């Protein structure tokens, strides 16, 4: 059963490593700009970097959720594929944000498309599962007669 | 195997869509009040809305975790049920918070109950799994004699 | 099938309870220091406590992700084990942070080690799955001849 989900599990792990990467970058910025815990404020370089990490942090469970559902109800390989561009896009997102607020927009857009795609796949997959059983029973009630 | 978890998978997806909804509302508020990234501060309308989104964002993995465990160790349908009120409650939470800080309290309470219920189900489910095997072995050691 | 994952499911639940614990501590601090929603700023006691909760909140999906992958591709018991010290460490993290910023460092370190271990297990597990099938096919292409 490990076989049907190993790609999903592996994209999942690369996502964890990437978030961990983002976290260490934040400690790197905290030192570089004299910003010690708590306090999430400082020079805009630091704020831009804290902010990038946080953003990816809240999108991260959305990503995992849809990746798993799309991967299981639609198609594992395609889901893992979207998985990668998403993650790759979030890597470009973080590095862009770090340099400029504007330079973050292109991979944000890239990352959203990928994430929307996952959602669509999950949506389609769930539809195929539930929709035949339902139309069938809609028809049986009206048969009947 | 998709059959035993499709309800859980579908509540999961509706949760993702809802969070996505919250996110777009925040971009909507960022534009409406001249608040550009980084910066999470501004008029209290904006702050109330940023705050609502964030809150739901951190409760979101708690929700998914318990939903899955309750859904698998207790009963899928009931879990998905709690799933819905929770999500429905978090939707009322966000829309209340957006208008007023006080108007957020009623669906927060509603959302907590639902979330507590999931936890209880998960708890009961895990108990049934582990508890017979344990009492049995407690008894065997004392048999013995 | 509940049997192969009940330990993972149970560490998962204890993690949820712990986060819930962190959340109630924050409401406890909000009242204690006159800090009402929104606003995440206040005396450093409050800020230290808000901050602790937030931190654990973003590490929480990393934890769940790796716990599940390590638990399924490497070994369930060991994964659950790391699960506990991690959670136990994050409990010490939160209580330390609450008292002092410096007093948070030791269980942060403890929690990171545990989390790194999970990642390693997940990594090793995924390697064993994918790596034989690959070396085999690398060899077949060069056979051939
Ligand atoms: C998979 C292992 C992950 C890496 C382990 C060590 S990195 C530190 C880890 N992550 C962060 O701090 C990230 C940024 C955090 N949001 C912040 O503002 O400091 C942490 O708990 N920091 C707490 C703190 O210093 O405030
Ligand atoms: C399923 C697809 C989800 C939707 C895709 C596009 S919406 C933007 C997306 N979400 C948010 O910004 C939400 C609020 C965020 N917390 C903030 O402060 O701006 C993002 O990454 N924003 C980054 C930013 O602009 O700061
Ligand atoms: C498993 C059940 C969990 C517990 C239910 C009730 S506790 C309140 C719950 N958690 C928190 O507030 C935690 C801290 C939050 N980050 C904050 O700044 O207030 C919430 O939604 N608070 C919203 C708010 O008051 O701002
Ligand atoms: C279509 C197949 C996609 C493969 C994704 C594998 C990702 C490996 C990440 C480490
Ligand atoms: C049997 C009831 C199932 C209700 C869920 C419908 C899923 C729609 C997913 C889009
Ligand atoms: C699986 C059984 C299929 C039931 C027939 C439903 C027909 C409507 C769907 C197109
Ligand atoms: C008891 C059954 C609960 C059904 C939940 C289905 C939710 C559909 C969300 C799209
Ligand atoms: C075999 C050891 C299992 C230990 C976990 C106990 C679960 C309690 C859940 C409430
Ligand atoms: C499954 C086997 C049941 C073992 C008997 C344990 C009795 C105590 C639980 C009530
Ligand atoms: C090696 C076995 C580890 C057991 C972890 C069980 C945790 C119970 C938490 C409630
Ligand atoms: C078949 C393609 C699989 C690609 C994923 C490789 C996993 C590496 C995990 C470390
Ligand atoms: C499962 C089949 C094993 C294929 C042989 C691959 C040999 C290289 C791995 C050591
Ligand atoms: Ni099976």
């Amino acid at each position: 059963h490990k076989d049907e989900v190993a790609l999903l599990a592996t994209v999942t792990l690369v996502g964890v490593l990437l978030q961990a990467y983002f976290s260490l970058q934040v400690i790197s910025a905290r030192r570089a700009f004299h910003v010690s815990p708590p306090l999430t404020s400082g020079p805009p370089e630091f704020e831009r970097v804290f902010r990038a990490q946080v953003n990816c942090s809240e999108y991260f469970p959305l990503f995992l959720a849809t990746l798993w559902v799309a991967g299981i109800f639609f198609h594992e390989g395609a889901a893992a594929l979207c998985g990668l561009f998403y993650l790759f896009a979030r890597l470009r997102y973080f590095q862009g944000y770090a340099r400029s607020a504007q330079l973050r927009l292109t991979p944000l857009y890239a990352s959203a498309r990928a994430l929307w795609l996952l959602v669509a796949m999950a949506a389609l997959g769930l539809l195929v599962h539930f929709l035949p059983g339902t139309l069938r029973t809609a028809l049986f009630r009206w048969l009947q007669m």
